[PDB]
């Protein structure tokens, strides 16, 4: 992945999201994701509103075997949770950001590309990464498939 003319500094306005906050695995991810997002459309349908933009998730040491994620729907206010999905915010603050086009088993290619980008621009990580699914991969050609990254900035 080449860095040289779509990678950016973006400012994040938080957003109200209905989200679901746990752990997991990258094995179990999809299986997570497929379960949680459908409960979250279900809790939205469940009070007659939709979401507001794409959904995402939230990254931090996914290194490791069991890692946190947060993930849900961007969705307009007045919207309430139930169980275990929040209401909550979108983050805010600076993110070094890019668009990928590709299947997700080959999103590391991004990453590399970014954290090189903010490396020679003198940017400092938190260590959190921002994806937003803006097509449902189950409907979407892998090539056709785009996916925000952001990497947090401290
Ligand atoms: C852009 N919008 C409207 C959407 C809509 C749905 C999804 C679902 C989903 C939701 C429920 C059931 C199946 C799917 C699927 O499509 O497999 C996603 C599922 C997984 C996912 N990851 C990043 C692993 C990402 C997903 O992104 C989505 C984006």
């Amino acid at each position: 992945f080449e860095c040289q003319f779509v990678c950016e500094l973006k400012e994040l306005a938080p957003v109200p999201a209905l989200l679901i906050r746990t752990q997991t695995t990258m094995s179990e991810l999809g299986s997570l994701f497929e379960a949680g997002y459908h409960d979250i459309l279900q809790l939205l349908a469940g009070q007659g509103k939709s979401p507001s933009g794409p959904p995402f998730a939230r990254y931090f040491g996914m290194s490791a075997g069991t890692f946190e994620v947060e993930f849900g729907f961007p969705v307009e206010g007045g919207v309430e949770g139930s169980g275990r999905v929040v209401t909550g915010l979108t983050p805010s603050g600076k993110a070094a950001s890019s668009l990928y086009i590709g299947p997700y088993g080959e999103i590391e290619a991004v990453y590399d590309a970014l954290m090189k980008w903010v490396d020679d621009n003198g940017f400092d990580l938190s260590g959190e990464a921002y994806e937003i699914y803006l097509d449902a991969p189950a409907e979407t050609a892998p090539d056709q498939l785009r996916t925000r990254v952001s990497l947090m900035l401290h």
